[PDB]
């Protein structure tokens, strides 16, 4: 189908003889530079490479406006989702309309020039509550709030080249690149598949569907630019995903890399993904249940219907341009050995199963045993590989400030009690002298599946320099994941309450 | 580098805009047609999309006998192999200069139209002894001999379209797709690895050595056009290239489909073979032991010296321009578990450890067990399942002409003797009534793996008709697989003998 605006917005091919020239002026010493923020590269990797046709630069104020408030630009172009260059103060004051800044990655690469068009203060309220429902804990809010700049730049791009990548440079296909696949291939109808976690069984069979319900060949499209937090890094999915694509008749689908940096903002972001898709060449979008959703809050409640996303792009289905393919929960039929739409069965009289991503990651962090129906053999072996069980994750104990005892001897006691387990963990007594280079590198060991006793606490003013995952405080405080009778208990006791409480958590098995 | 020649010869991108055109005159109830042979296929496959460069057309005269005695191409462009249009007298006759064919596969798809430069009928006794050395066992030289037409057709071609493949449709990379793909990744040094065979351990690490001396990726180029006849068909190396791939670092190997056909001619072949990589984009092509060698012969001398093509691109390395990677015999060290090339250990300090082909074959038809050093686990799967052992091997007994008993009862008893055997394997009497539309089909079932129990012989004149695989001759003749004692041997006694055969060739196992 035709890009989304009519025409793909390609500003590497379209700015190719001026590459010389903008690089030229990008590293000349003059020009104003920004260092693009991780979301930042995502984004302006989509805008240069067509995959965010019609765009050809960041919002300016009143495009910004009109998506916010009419999930549309402000010329009546669909476009649910605002792509803006976020500021701060210091760096907003220094420009003004007309002006040219040079945007660098890693402050070295320079990717692209943006001559601004303006320069505004959102109102990060509004962007919340109407782009994503105003929940504080919606991931896209909680980003827009605590990591955003305050201040957005409207301008138009000019592109150097995409932001560099030196994983998988075969895959991370280009709107262009990714439709000569297709033709040379004589494809000329693609359903694509949208995903930020690995793909089971039910997903396979899902995508199967699809294939053959819309008679076209099957698009993996991956999202590797940036999920939901706490998703399974994208290495991972990758190996994951090449690894299932394998369960597919020879010749039947395609997988393809996307740099995009979702904001998990369901339905808005469904249309999103469709008018993405459709400017990558694919002639049908898959749209299932809870798309790009985040789950629920931390009172259980819903961020979006199952299926607000099917409904919104329902609604927009005469102006998308491309087929949504849309699904119901797919579930496991014990009975039937099968997978099958939910819409399509139950009436009691089957019986139906379903392995939530949760319950998931308790298998895979208790060694639990994950069902051959689940998911396939070579795709949970690369997943416990990345998130091991807990007999070989790594972890911290600190010495609480309430300690009254050696805190000397208390470390050498721990060490030398965990050192005669084995298992080949590495343990290590470590001293972070308040020193946030020392403190950064607490969670490094952990995640190496080391073992770290640490004497003394950190000053709470540096505690966010520190991931809390598996850290565990020992101290006489009601707060104190390992609570002490005492602050002068004695050692051989203290000893015995961590020990077996790492035991009962599963970081120790005898 | 540069294609062959200078220029590629992409005569489908060239004529793009004459594909109307030419398809109208190709499908004129007025033009003469010819359909293209499947040697042909592979042929003007590699011509029209510029893996033949400079080659815009099958040699006229001068050309091709310029290459016969030159290995030149009259203008003096090194090229080796004569790749000519070979007819029939019949259809000699209707052609002269200046005339244009259309030339259709599966006389229905029109390919391209050659437009006439000459007839002529060469002497294929010189071309067989100049360019394959003329034994008369020698591959090229038996079909040059019994396949190939009496009369060459000197012309140049204008695209239509590539011969239609529905197998793969994504691996079959043209030359210009090949380049743009190394590009995309930024692929200026690739090394070429030419195959016709699956890749084992050896292989594995022969080309993994090349990429690391080159300092260059690696591209796994096999052939799938034509090989050596017995060679494994193509689907299943496809498969094991598919499998073994993925024992490579990520990133550094690419996977591609020539669809070339190979006239197993040795060094010329070698030169051929480093021309036509170069004009798919490799900057390296490795040239191992026997490369592109057909063996020996019946009486056990070699076609070729193990590096005769070695020495042949070696003399021609200022003009190929492509770098070649020479290898010498790669063989197995077991007390150091690894491969390494011959030319750099022995000295009988150490003990290596080398099974050829003939050897492998031999397991997978005895189901022996073949070493976990010599290929990979999933690779041997997927070869013993396209090539199974005698237990699941289909065969035939023929009831021979000088059998005096009754065919009918003889028929039935073996064909109910075999069936208390139980295995699998799929019976049936099969009477031929000298009708090649049966006779044909015999093979089909053998290859199916069921046994067939033919109560007469076929006449004479029909034999060819038939493939020899796996077909025994009942008879009382010395000439006869199983013999018999007398024309009248009773039933049972007959019927022991064969079971006993077959069951001393494997075929039956209790
Ligand atoms: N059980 C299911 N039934 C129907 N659709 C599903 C199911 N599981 C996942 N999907 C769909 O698969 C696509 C991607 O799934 P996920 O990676 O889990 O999440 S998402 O954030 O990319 O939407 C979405 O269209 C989603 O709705
Ligand atoms: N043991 C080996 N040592 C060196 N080179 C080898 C060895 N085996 C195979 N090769 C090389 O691998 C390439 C392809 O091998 P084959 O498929 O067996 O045959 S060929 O007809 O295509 O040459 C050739 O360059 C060949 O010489
Ligand atoms: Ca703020
Ligand atoms: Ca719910
Ligand atoms: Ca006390
Ligand atoms: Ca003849
Ligand atoms: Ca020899
Ligand atoms: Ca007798
Ligand atoms: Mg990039
Ligand atoms: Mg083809
Ligand atoms: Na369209
Ligand atoms: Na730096
Ligand atoms: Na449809
Ligand atoms: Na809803
Ligand atoms: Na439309
Ligand atoms: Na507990
Ligand atoms: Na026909
Ligand atoms: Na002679
Ligand atoms: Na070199
Ligand atoms: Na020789
Ligand atoms: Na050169
Ligand atoms: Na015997």
């Amino acid at each position: 189908p035709a890009p989304h605006g009519g025409i793909l917005q390609d500003l590497i091919a379209r700015d190719a003889l001026k590459k010389n020239e903008l690089l030229s002026e990008a590293q000349s010493s003059d020009i104003l530079v920004w260092n693009l923020t991780p979301r930042q590269l995502c984004d302006i990797e989509l805008i240069l490479n067509g995959g965010f046709s019609p765009l050809t630069g960041f919002l300016n104020e009143n495009d910004y406006s009109s998506v916010v408030t009419d999930s549309r630009l402000a010329d009546g172009t669909l476009w649910t989702i605002p792509i803006t260059l976020d500021v701060d103060e210091a760096f907003a004051n220094q420009i003004k309309p007309d002006t040219r800044i040079a945007l660098f990655q890693d402050d070295e690469i320079p990717i692209a020039i943006l001559t601004v068009q303006d320069v505004y203060k959102p109102n990060k309220t509004i962007e919340a509550e109407r782009v994503f429902r105003g929940d504080p804990e919606h991931p896209a809010i909680s980003y827009l709030f605590n990591v955003a700049g305050d201040y957005y730049v409207g301008g138009s791009l000019e592109a150097i080249q995409l932001p560099q990548h030196y994983d998988y440079p075969g895959l991370r296909k280009t709107p262009a690149q990714l439709r000569l696949e297709f033709q040379s291939r004589q494809w000329d109808r693609v359903v694509a598949f949208q995903t930020r976690n690995p793909m089971h069984r039910a997903h396979r069979e899902l995508t199967v569907r699809a294939a053959r319900e819309a008679n076209a060949k099957v698009l993996i499209h991956p999202v590797v630019g940036l999920t939901k937090p706490g998703d399974i890094d994208h290495h991972t999915r990758v190996r994951v995903y090449q690894e299932i694509i394998k369960r597919y008749p020879n010749g039947i689908a395609f997988l393809s890399l996307l740099p995009l940096a979702m904001r998990m903002s369901g339905d808005r972001e469904a249309v999103w993904h469709a008018i993405i898709r459709k400017n990558y060449g694919a002639s049908h979008f898959i749209v299932g249940r809870d798309h790009a959703g985040p789950g629920k809050n931390s009172k259980g409640v819903d961020f979006y219907g199952p299926y607000d996303a099917q409904e919104l792009v329902e609604s927009y289905k005469h102006e998308l341009d491309i087929e949504v393919v849309p699904f119901r929960m797919v579930t496991y039929l014990p009975d039937e050995d099968r997978y099958a739409p939910i819409d399509q069965i139950d009436t009691t009289k089957t019986r139906t199963l379903n392995i939530s991503g949760t319950e998931l990651r308790r298998r895979l962090r208790v060694g639990g045993e994950i069902p051959e129906w689940f998911s396939y053999p070579e795709v949970v072996k690369i997943l416990r590989e990345s998130n091991p069980p807990r007999p070989k994750q790594g972890f911290s104990i600190v010495l609480g400030n309430s300690l009254t005892v050696s805190r000397e001897q208390l470390s050498i006691a721990l060490l030398s009690t965990f050192l005669q387990f084995g298992g080949g963990r590495y343990y290590k007594i470590f001293e972070h002298n308040n020193k946030t280079e020392l403190l950064s590198l607490i969670q490094d060991f952990i995640g190496s599946g080391s073992g770290l006793i640490i004497p003394d606490q950190w000053e709470d003013d540096k505690d966010s320099v520190v991931g809390k995952q598996n850290v565990y405080l020992l101290d006489t405080s009601s707060s104190a994941d390992i609570q002490l009778e005492s602050a002068d208990e004695p050692i051989s006791h203290i000893v015995q309450k961590v020990v077996l409480f790492l035991e009962d958590n599963g970081f120790f098995v005898f």
